[PDB]
């Protein structure tokens, strides 16, 4: 009631920063997260499967609101080097009609100084949290008049890597020219081994994980190539998928012809198996973080059985507000009882067995 008012009163940009700035003064999670749900993965303890995916909180404003919301880890970015706009307005979109968002912000992004100042402020806040089970990912993005992709992310590995959990490569959003194309094998290969090298060169206790994070749109060859480069490396995780920019048929919202990526219902099965198809490249031995249209926990549980040791969600906030954390968490713990599943740990992959 209160949400969609101000929604059907704000345009969607509006409303999102109203809903960061809600977030981040901790205006607002009854549910106590089950031993069932958590999760030993990425050298670190989840106290749930459920996180917050990239873009909710690009320049990191709104992380202990978001704990607060139940997540059980937050990534916030993608982060570009230096401060840029992104896109003119408006650059964002609701399709009411499908439960699914159009975007094209083209990485609007305080930069890696900014975002540094504000992650170091609470660092020790931080640690505290990590070590309590409730994980950071900073998501590392690229300017958009960047000559050098790889000296981008190299450049965010030394900046956050060493205030992260983890760090996400990238290459898969679909609003900035060019970008999609580092998932080809000799381009993805040459950039994460830039990317390794960096982040092995941090103090242990400041050495994050590395994970790359891939579109819905791939071909088959894109897929075995990513996953051969992936195992080739030692490239600690994937995070499957980003938003799509194909269409679907059915599509009834106004604005399904708008520019952007597509996120939300529609995208849900299309993300669903790609992380099938990455577990099974990989042998199930590199952890995968599902994202794309879970708004419950069968859309939850749906990607752990196929693969994903966690999710992440944002559309879902959008149409559903904050109870929908909840309402996952708790549906997800009801179906691995029904399913004869001890914990979200037994769950992961269990398709693939069957
Ligand atoms: C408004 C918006 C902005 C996004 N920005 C980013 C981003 O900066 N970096 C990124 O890796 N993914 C970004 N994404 C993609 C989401 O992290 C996620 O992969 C995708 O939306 C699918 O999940 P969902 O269906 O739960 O929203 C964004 C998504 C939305 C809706
Ligand atoms: C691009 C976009 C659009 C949107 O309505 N939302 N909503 C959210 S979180 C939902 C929310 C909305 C408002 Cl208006 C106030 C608080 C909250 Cl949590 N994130 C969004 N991102
Ligand atoms: O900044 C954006 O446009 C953006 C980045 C990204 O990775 N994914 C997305 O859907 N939008
Ligand atoms: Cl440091």
């Amino acid at each position: 009631h209160l949400m969609p008012t101000l929604q059907g009163l704000l345009d969607p940009e509006s409303a999102h920063r109203l809903a960061v700035r809600f977030t981040s003064l901790g205006l607002l999670a009854r549910f106590q997260d089950s031993d069932m749900l958590e999760v030993r993965v990425l050298g670190h303890k989840f106290r749930n499967p459920v996180g917050i995916a990239a873009g909710f909180d690009k320049h990191g404003e709104a992380v202990d609101g978001l704990y607060k919301m139940g997540f059980g880890f937050v990534e916030i970015g993608s982060v570009t080097p230096k401060p840029q706009e992104g896109n003119p307005r408006p650059r964002v979109f609701r399709l009411p009609e499908d439960q699914a968002v159009i975007n094209r912000y083209g990485f609007n992004s305080h930069g890696l100084s900014v975002v540094e100042h504000r992650l170091r402020a609470r660092q020790q806040k931080q640690a505290k949290l990590t070590e309590d089970g409730l994980p950071l990912g900073v998501n590392l993005g690229k300017n958009k008049t960047s000559v050098d992709a790889a000296e981008d992310y190299a450049e965010g590995v030394r900046v956050l890597g060493p205030l992260a959990d983890y760090l996400v490569v990238n290459v898969s959003s679909p609003n900035t020219a060019g970008l999609r194309s580092l998932q080809g094998k000799a381009e993805l290969r040459r950039l994460l081994t830039k990317v390794l090298q960096e982040r092995d060169g941090l103090r242990r206790v400041h050495r994050p994980a590395v994970l790359v994070k891939i579109a819905p749109d791939l071909t088959s060859q894109d897929k075995e190539d990513i996953a051969s480069v992936v195992k080739e490396l030692g490239i600690d995780g994937l995070i499957v998928t980003n938003t799509t920019v194909s269409r679907p048929a059915g599509l009834q919202g106004a604005l399904r012809s708008e520019t952007g990526g597509l996120s939300g219902k529609p995208l849900r099965d299309l993300s669903t198996q790609t992380i099938r198809e990455m577990y099974a490249l990989t042998q199930g031995r590199v952890p995968i973080i599902g994202v794309g249209g879970v708004s419950s926990g069968q859309d939850a549980l749906e990607k752990i059985r196929a693969g994903a040791s966690l999710v992440q969600l944002y559309t879902a906030l959008t149409f559903w507000g904050p109870p929908v954390v909840g309402k996952v968490k708790r549906e997800l713990e009801a179906l691995l009882k029904e399913q004869g599943f001890g914990g979200v740990t037994d769950a992961i992959g269990a398709d693939h067995r069957r």
